[PDB]
């Protein structure tokens, strides 16, 4: 059984989870403030920021290096215009660090500093779902905030390196069933996904709170 099967059945319920979080609730139907899209974007940005340095730790390694697609895939410096448009020019002294936010940060640390056989679980649970229900995310914050097609302030949800993400995501698929594994690894490797599924999870409860 591949890899890219495998990740997807161990998360499928997990991800209905993860859709049913009151923020994620009120952000399908259309009713994500302002405040609320900042706070998620800004944590997302310490997320990306922590998964691409770990990334950039282990590209060589051969347990990831057949996922690593910097050009394509990384959202570091998409989610800097963002913060910049969404926080201003000082936005790296604006934005928060929230507590749920460096847990998943720490783990992604731990995943890549002493377990990067783990890492692709959290570039899975992370990118794979950004090329897709975050393209249907992008309409929806697109729509309720006003935003412009010109795509100023959603530079997160915009690859332009890659013209069509459900190819992009086929390719990435069969590259990670290319990645050499063991029943270990693989056990390990489903478990970390729903980890990842599980910190998203938490910040979200954790984000719902603060505005509320
Ligand atoms: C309201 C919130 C969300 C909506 C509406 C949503 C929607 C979707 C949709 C429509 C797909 C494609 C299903 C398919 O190809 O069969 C999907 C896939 C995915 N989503 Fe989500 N999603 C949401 C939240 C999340 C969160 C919080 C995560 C992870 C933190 C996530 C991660 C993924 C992953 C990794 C995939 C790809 C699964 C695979 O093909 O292996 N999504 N999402």
């Amino acid at each position: 059984q591949d890899l890219s099967e495998a990740l997807k059945e161990a998360t499928k319920e997990v991800h209905i989870r993860a859709e049913n979080s009151e923020f994620m609730r009120n952000f399908q139907k259309g009713q994500v403030s302002r405040e609320g899209f900042k706070l998620v974007m800004a944590s997302l940005y310490h997320i990306y920021t922590a998964l691409e340095e770990e990334i950039e730790r282990n590209k060589q390694n051969p347990v990831y290096a057949p996922l690593y697609f910097p050009e394509e895939l990384h959202r570091r410096a998409a989610l800097e215009q963002d913060m910049a448009f969404w926080y201003g020019p000082h936005w790296q002294e604006a934005i928060p660090y929230t507590p749920a936010t460096q847990h998943y940060v720490k783990r992604l640390h731990e995943v890549g500093g002493t377990h990067p056989e783990l890492l692709v679980a959290h570039a899975y649970t992370r990118y794979l779902g950004d090329l897709s229900g975050g393209q249907v995310l992008k309409k929806i914050a697109q729509k309720a905030m006003a935003l412009p097609s010109s795509g100023e302030g959603l530079a997160f949800f915009t690859f332009p390196s890659i013209d069509n993400p459900t190819k992009f995501k086929q390719l990435y698929r069969a590259r990670m069933n290319t990645l050499e594994m063991t029943p270990e690894v693989k056990h390990r490797v489903t478990e970390e996904a729903k980890t990842a599924f599980l910190l998203n999870i938490e910040l979200f409860e954790e984000l719902q709170a603060l505005l509320t």
